[PDB]
């Protein structure tokens, strides 16, 4: 029984540290601005939503209307926060483990393509990545929870997507990877925002959640993809 041929990883809190840099933008904009609120209100709350979204949650939460300069300086700051993005601590480790057994993967993330690999560089991770990194503009725009994205790496791997292990924070791409026919591994690396937690991923059907990527390593040598350590 070899379960999977073939490793699918989500980029945004898998492999990068993306949530939390924008939590602290959010925080800080807000904070200079008269309204204090924590990093886990801002990440459960904020990260993810459309604009207009987050004004009326600060109207209808926090009696809260940012002033006129609010959209610009956010912006000018998201701007500046994205060379900040660092790799979740082990991922690097993951992706050479893979690449030295030879076991095939790919990246597939709901991030616009040059912030997909932006996001890589200043991450330290565009060398281990590879070639193998999907956005949307792939599938004319249907990203995650939509298959297509999951779908679309399995066919470009030569995998069947039963075949697949797909390695996600979120029910939004977890939700992606499971409607491709994958088999879902929720990684939760704590210290760093998901936007979902491990009862709601195991309730999506994860058939595990995994806590950091010693333990995915040593689940995938369970799996017989790695050799166990
Ligand atoms: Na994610």
């Amino acid at each position: 029984d070899a379960p999977f041929d073939a490793v699918l990883f989500d980029l945004d809190g898998v492999l990068v540290e993306s949530e939390g840099i924008i939590a602290q933008v959010w925080q800080s904009v807000l904070a200079e601005r008269g309204l204090h609120l924590d990093l886990t209100e801002i990440a459960m709350y904020f990260t993810g939503q459309r604009f207009d979204g987050v004004l009326a949650y600060l109207a209808q939460q926090h009696d809260f209307v940012p002033p006129p300069d609010f959209l610009d300086v956010l912006e000018t700051r998201f701007n500046a926060a994205m060379t900040g993005v660092t790799a979740i601590e082990g991922a690097a480790e993951t992706l050479r483990a893979l690449r030295a057994a030879g076991v095939p993967f790919a990246i597939g993330s709901n991030s616009e393509r040059g912030r997909l690999h932006l996001k890589l560089r200043v991450a330290g991770l565009t060398e281990l990545a590879g070639e193998h990194i999907y956005d949307p503009s792939w599938v004319g725009g249907r990203g995650k929870p939509h298959p297509d994205l999951y779908t679309f790496a399995a066919q470009q791997l030569g995998i069947l997507p039963e075949r697949c292990v797909v390695i996600e924070d979120s029910v939004t791409g977890g939700a992606a990877g499971l409607a491709a026919g994958a088999t879902l591994w929720g990684l939760l690396v704590p210290g760093h925002p998901h936007p979902d937690g491990a009862a709601a991923l195991s309730r999506l059907g994860a058939a595990r959640v995994l806590t950091s990527h010693a333990e995915l390593r040593a689940a995938l040598a369970e799996a017989g993809l790695l050799t166990p350590a």
